[PDB]
């Protein structure tokens, strides 16, 4: 069974860690007490050598008794992030076996000691930037060795399908899959494809339908929940917004009109009939004096885009320490028809990686999509990576990045 939505009549964990940064910062005690997921990012984060059983007991006192709800991160696939220019996941792509027995299995058995506590609920994201790249990124323009092989060798599916088995049977574990953004498999080409992609992993290595509780987008991005100004059916002119440099014949314009017909894209397909979506909004406010307070008057199709819009991406492709970016709503219960809650998933001030080439020991390589610099590649319409300077390494402090995202905040704070 499990409740039909963990996030509802519970409070939120938060992570005294990242607590301690955000209120560090001028003004950074206003969001502060806000509930942030807890990444498992690698083999390492599980122990902590705060751990993955110091994090819950955390959660445990939180709670008081009465329902609390922790997010953690599960992203560790092996040959992770197979389109990126560079992965930071630990893992190769012929290592399904040390994902299977190294990470997942002692993630389960800290999950499952902690099942004794009834009020406690966590709900555990399924590997961000996985299952889709199996969709877009196989051939064409685009298409990388990697995930070609991955795709043949099941190990994304595979993979997926024996976390959600695993966590799956904890009777205080609730599975989303991760579903990308709008701005990545939103298209009549790729929305489909993906769903059955999905249904595949949920079947995969002894797993149901019946172990995914829901779905999430727009993890660690960037896009609009909702576009105020923008209607994906309107026109400048005569000239259509789904002809925009912008949009480009995208189904959607923002991730809630896209979680919407996803959900019932997948129950069609076969998953429950009661499953709901998340949408992280830590980082898509699109906030502060650049923020349309209104539709543009121009008669230009791209102007009027351009400027009516509240995501200023150059591309939705755009994905590291995005220029300008704002705070997002805060985590907020049952917003709207089928999504079971805004999250904050990626916590804010954390950097999404290097800028530049930084030197380390714990396997991280230089991915130029953070580098402000690149020029891009075909995943991102051959743009600007957008990407904010002199970032450090993934998830270490970014506090330009924090300040900025701070201003940007929408709503205000």
């Amino acid at each position: 069974e499990k409740v039909d939505n963990p996030f509802e009549g519970a409070k939120l964990y938060v992570n005294p860690v990242w607590s301690a940064k955000a209120a560090a910062e001028p003004g950074g005690s206003a969001v502060a007490n806000e509930s942030t997921a807890v990444w498992l990012d690698r083999i390492g984060a599980i122990e902590g050598n705060m751990g993955l059983r110091d994090h819950l007991e955390e959660a445990v006192r939180q709670s008081g008794g009465d329902p609390l709800t922790i997010q953690v991160v599960i992203y560790n696939l092996p040959g992770r992030d197979c389109a990126a220019l560079a992965s930071n996941g630990e893992l190769g792509p012929d290592e399904l076996d040390r994902y299977k027995s190294e990470y997942i299995d002692p993630i389960a058995d800290i999950m499952w000691d902690f099942a004794d506590y009834e009020n406690l609920r966590i709900v555990a994201i399924i590997e961000i930037d996985s299952l889709p790249n199996l969709v877009t990124n196989v051939g064409g323009n685009g298409g990388t060795e990697l995930c070609a092989y991955m795709k043949q060798n099941g190990g994304y599916v595979n993979g997926v399908g024996y976390a959600l088995r695993k966590l799956g049977e904890i009777p205080n574990v609730y599975n989303y899959i991760d579903a990308a953004h709008h701005g990545w498999i939103g298209w009549d080409s790729n929305f489909g494809p993906s769903v059955d992609i999905f249904y595949e992993a949920a079947n995969a290595s002894g797993s149901t339908v019946d172990y995914v509780h829901g779905f999430i987008s727009n993890t660690a991005n960037y896009s609009a929940t909702v576009e105020p100004y923008l209607d994906v059916n309107g026109t400048v002119n005569g000239q259509l917004i789904r002809q925009s440099k912008w949009v480009d014949w995208n189904q959607y314009v923002d991730e809630l009109s896209f979680v919407q017909d996803l959900r019932q894209a997948l129950i069609a397909k076969g998953f429950r009939s009661d499953i709901g979506m998340l949408i992280d909004t830590s980082r898509n406010g699109w906030g502060g004096p650049n923020r349309p307070t209104g539709p543009s008057s121009s008669t230009d199709l791209n102007t009027y885009v351009d400027e009516s819009r509240i995501d200023r991406r150059i591309h939705p492709g755009n994905w590291c320490n995005q220029a300008g970016a704002g705070l997002g709503e805060r985590p907020t219960v049952n917003p709207a028809p089928g999504v079971d809650a805004y999250v904050w998933v990626k916590p804010p001030g954390e950097s999404d990686g290097a800028s530049e080439e930084i030197p380390n020991d714990e396997g991280k390589g230089f991915d130029r999509m953070c580098d402000p610099t690149y020029q891009g590649n075909a995943r991102n319409g051959n743009n600007p990576s957008g990407a904010l300077p002199n970032a450090p390494i993934s998830g270490h402090w970014f506090s330009a990045q924090f300040r900025e995202l701070l201003a940007n905040a929408y709503p205000p704070l």
